[PDB]
């Protein structure tokens, strides 16, 4: 199982195929790939969990990360079971995901709290509850409530894009940190970032 807050599962929210890669509502993706890329985890095909996951050493932790492919609105028929099957409590638990409420360039650690409107958050909170971490990535607002859609499916223009990479790059920098419990400081860290 997880070891107290020692982040031990980064999860990354998204949609899978081509035509949703490159959508703001894949930003956690963006997160566990890179992440994947850096600490040499391999993400392979994880049919029994509805996933493409991967298990490998980050800074001397044993870390699963998980990038369900149930579509966003069904990402807990991933993350529950593979978290109940690899006895992870929630408090281990790190999932990355796209946050309308805050601009491109901010990125947050949050521990616990509500889905915030999150259709991946609201399919994952009624089964493990709220008290898994959460890495905000900002994408920024639309307007209005229907104009969310067009919005978190949409592909950012260059400046956003440009503005969210320098923050999941900032927060890569932090994952140590995670991995290690000291969440404290990861949050000081993590949520002090500036674009410029
Ligand atoms: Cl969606
Ligand atoms: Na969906």
């Amino acid at each position: 199982g997880s070891h107290m807050s020692n982040i031990s599962l980064i999860v990354g929210l998204g949609n899978p195929g081509s035509e949703y890669a490159q959508t703001r509502h894949n930003a956690g993706f963006w997160f566990v790939e890179q992440l994947a890329d850096k600490y040499g985890i391999t993400l392979k095909n994880d049919p029994k969990f509805h996933g493409i996951s991967g298990r490998g050493n980050i800074e001397g932790h044993d870390v699963r990360l998980l990038l369900p492919m149930t579509y966003m609105n069904r990402s807990g028929q991933s993350v529950v079971p593979f978290s109940k099957f690899y006895q992870i409590a929630p408090e281990a638990i790190l999932i990355a995901h796209d946050e309308l409420d805050m601009n491109p360039g901010v990125i947050r650690l949050k521990t616990g709290g509500g889905h915030g409107g999150h259709n991946g958050l609201r399919d994952i909170v009624p089964h493990i509850g709220p008290n898994f971490h959460r890495l905000r990535i900002g994408i920024g607002h639309p307007g209005s409530k229907e104009r969310v859609s067009g919005h978190v499916l949409g592909k950012a223009p260059s400046n956003e894009q440009s503005l969210m990479d320098g923050a999941i790059d900032h927060a890569l920098s932090k994952v140590k940190l995670l991995v290690q419990g000291q969440v404290p400081q990861a949050m000081n860290q993590i949520n002090a970032y500036k674009p410029a």
